[PDB]
């Protein structure tokens, strides 16, 4: 490795070649690996699940890229191929970065409900929390629909009222 630990992200002026898109095939693959691995870490460490591409372009070190639009579209394409990312919709303006899948979210949420003594949960009560483990309270509404389905399917919950996204927690031990 030319550089280690994404040290190029910490001081962009010292590593300016990391901010130009390379044109040679070999160089471009290795650049893309570095930025794709970085961007996955940046979302995970910031416990962020989604964000518009224009907002991403205002954040260090993405803010130092030349051809921001073209550089992000190829990084995102790479994260999609590696099964860590999806665009949010057909307008291709925002991305959803899956550094954790729904099956793991469902255990994080179940364990938190047990540890906090809750016997029922609603979507509203979760999204109105002051804070939560790994910012689960910030997951998009569609992700909650799927997480609650998983909890019910897996016998860890049952529906009190599904049209209100309201579940009862089922106890095992």
């Amino acid at each position: 490795m030319l550089t280690v630990g994404f040290e190029w992200a910490a001081q962009p002026e010292k590593y300016p070649w990391m901010y130009s898109l390379p044109s040679k095939t070999e160089d471009f693959e290795d650049w893309l690996n570095q930025w794709s691995d970085f961007t996955l870490q940046w979302f995970k460490i910031n416990k962020l699940h989604q964000i518009s591409l224009v907002e991403l372009m205002g954040e260090k070190p993405f803010s130092y890229l030349q051809n921001k639009s073209k550089a992000l579209t190829v990084i995102v394409e790479n994260l999609i191929a590696r099964n860590f990312c999806k665009y949010t919709d057909k307008e291709y303006k925002s991305i959803r970065v899956f550094w954790r899948g729904y099956r793991d979210w469902s255990e994080v949420i179940y364990n938190w409900a047990l540890k906090k003594g809750r016997t029922e949960l609603t979507f509203f009560e979760i999204i109105d929390l002051k804070e939560s483990p790994d910012n689960f309270h910030m997951l998009p509404k569609e992700d909650f629909k799927k997480i609650f389905n998983i909890l019910v399917k897996n016998k860890r919950a049952e529906w009190i009222n599904k049209k209100n996204m309201h579940i009862r927690i089922l106890f095992l031990e």
